[PDB]
């Protein structure tokens, strides 16, 4: 007949869903399909652990689908020759999905809206994960933000949309569409192994649109309360860990802010207020970085500023190893990275003094740093990655004045009593806290554990006489 066919991508769940929701208004008969890109599987810069936690939201939302009336289609190879051909297969009267705000999520998308336009067939493309999409956050001149200031003011001032409605009792396909679409389909769903991934580390919330939702519910029954002051520290389980579940789609971005928004309205101590008020606030800073992405994608290729896109990286490769393999000597930064490699995940204020070691300690392109990040976090995301290396440099998006994190300060200040430390180096956990915080570890009582391999105060003066030069120079 006239089905509608609703492609998935960083929305795997059916509950909140714009463009979802918008198809199910049009037809009961709701196709889902997802297709198994290879340019983005094979990738360098594919993480094990998000291929883990995307495989099992998928095999959640599969259920889903068969619990609506309908079902989960499953493609593999390219989209823009096998979404057209499927809804012709299907003489679909439209293929809806969620827009991007990434490039290349962006250029296939128009290419398979072109290719449907072509066969004849709508394209409906939906904004779903962001409360405000990027148009409609502009300035008085119309013009996007490149400071986060102005961009909260705005931004924090519109109306906040609702969750939508979860679709319900869809038809699905007949035998007879099934035999058109044959070719196209794979009979299952490809495990991790076959693949040809491994991950075992976990993850800081079980795979699925389920566990998402209970998570969120969870954090803003209690511990939500004392996200400030409680975030800073990587010691203490204080954040959601829903990252993943924004990434990915598994929660939905106004389930998300509707769930904080009824905490605050719930809440009648100050302090608490204040607790959800910036946990709220994270959400529009992640916001800010993807809509920064939408409107200057060339922030994607690498340092954005014209100082930086010269900076003289010394690039010591050797230097970037040590620090992958969390044998760099500095305590606070071993046990972050030991975290990133063994679950796939690292507290937020552990990324930003890896980040600032990388590129003010070692002198190391970010975005050999950046790449490291995304071929191992489960919450991998351009926006929000590149967000946060170009913010190591002040090389992009509201930058501040030149600044270097010394790891000694940092760690003493967000894990005085080094419990994250000992707990990521085990080996470790017979040295004192005070040792372990400024870095200097007896020899005897050092054991296997790697001496500092910069001295960071000759790396600091080595760093800014290499910015002031080309200050200068320019
Ligand atoms: C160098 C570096 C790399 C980063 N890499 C990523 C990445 O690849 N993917 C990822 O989603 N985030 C990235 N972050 C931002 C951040 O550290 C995480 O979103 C955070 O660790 C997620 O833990 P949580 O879910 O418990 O966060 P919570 O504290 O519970 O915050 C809730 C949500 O807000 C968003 N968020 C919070 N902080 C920021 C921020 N700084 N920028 C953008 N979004 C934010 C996330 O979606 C997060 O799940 C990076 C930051 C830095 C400094």
């Amino acid at each position: 007949a006239a089905p509608i066919l609703f492609w998935h991508r960083r929305d795997l769940r059916l509950s909140d869903n714009i463009g979802l929701a918008a198809a199910r208004a049009q037809s009961a008969q709701l196709i889902g399909l997802f297709c198994l890109d290879p340019q983005i599987l094979q990738s360098a810069d594919m993480a094990p652990a998000r291929v883990a936690y995307l495989q099992g939201c998928l095999q959640e939302l599969q259920q889903r689908y068969q619990q609506a009336g309908s079902r989960l289609l499953l493609l593999q190879g390219d989209p823009q020759h096998l979404i057209p051909q499927l809804a012709q297969q299907l003489q679909a009267e439209a293929v809806y999905w969620n827009q991007d705000i990434e490039p290349y999520g962006r250029d296939r998308d128009g290419q398979v809206a072109a290719a449907l336009k072509t066969a004849g067939i709508r394209a409906v493309q939906l904004w779903d994960q962001l409360l405000h999409s990027p148009d409609q956050i502009l300035s008085g001149s119309g013009n996007p933000y490149s400071v986060y200031g102005p961009f909260w003011k705005n931004w924090q001032a519109q109306p906040k949309p609702t969750p939508v409605a979860t679709p319900t009792e869809l038809v699905d396909l007949s035998p007879e569409q099934l035999t058109a679409i044959a070719p196209l389909l794979l009979s299952e769903l490809p495990t991790l192994k076959q693949l040809g991934f491994d991950w075992d580390g976990g993850f800081p919330v079980e795979p699925g649109e389920t566990a998402a939702i209970a998570r969120l519910q969870e954090f803003c029954d209690r511990a939500i309360a004392d996200y400030d002051p409680q975030r800073n520290f990587p010691a203490e389980a204080g954040t959601s860990g829903l990252s993943p579940a924004l990434k990915f789609g598994a929660i939905g971005i106004r389930q998300a802010w509707q769930a904080a928004s009824a905490a605050h309205a719930l809440s009648r101590s100050d302090e608490a207020r204040n607790s959800i008020r910036v946990w709220q606030q994270e959400l529009a800073w992640r916001e800010f970085y993807q809509h920064a992405l939408y409107h200057f994608p060339s922030l994607a290729d690498g340092p954005y500023r014209s100082l930086w896109q010269q900076f003289p990286w010394e690039n010591r490769e050797a230097l970037f190893t040590a620090w992958t393999q969390a044998q760099t000597g500095y305590p606070i930064v071993d046990a972050a990275m030991r975290q990133l490699t063994e679950t796939g995940w690292m507290h937020n204020r552990c990324r930003m003094i890896v980040a600032s070691f990388l590129t003010k300690d070692l002198i190391i392109d970010w975005r050999r740093g950046e790449q490291f990040f995304m071929q191992h976090l489960v919450d991998g995301d351009l926006a929000a990655n590149n967000g946060g290396w170009q913010w190591s440099a002040s090389s992009g998006m509201d930058p501040k004045p030149l600044r270097i994190f010394n790891p000694a300060s940092q760690a003493k200040k967000f894990d005085a009593t080094a419990t994250y430390i000992k707990r990521w180096l085990p080996e470790l956990r017979h040295v004192h806290p005070k040792d372990l915080i400024s870095g200097e570890i007896t020899p005897i009582e050092r054991r296997g554990y790697p001496a500092p391999i910069v001295n960071h105060n000759l790396r600091q003066k080595q760093f800014k006489a290499l910015y002031n030069q080309l200050k200068a120079a320019i």
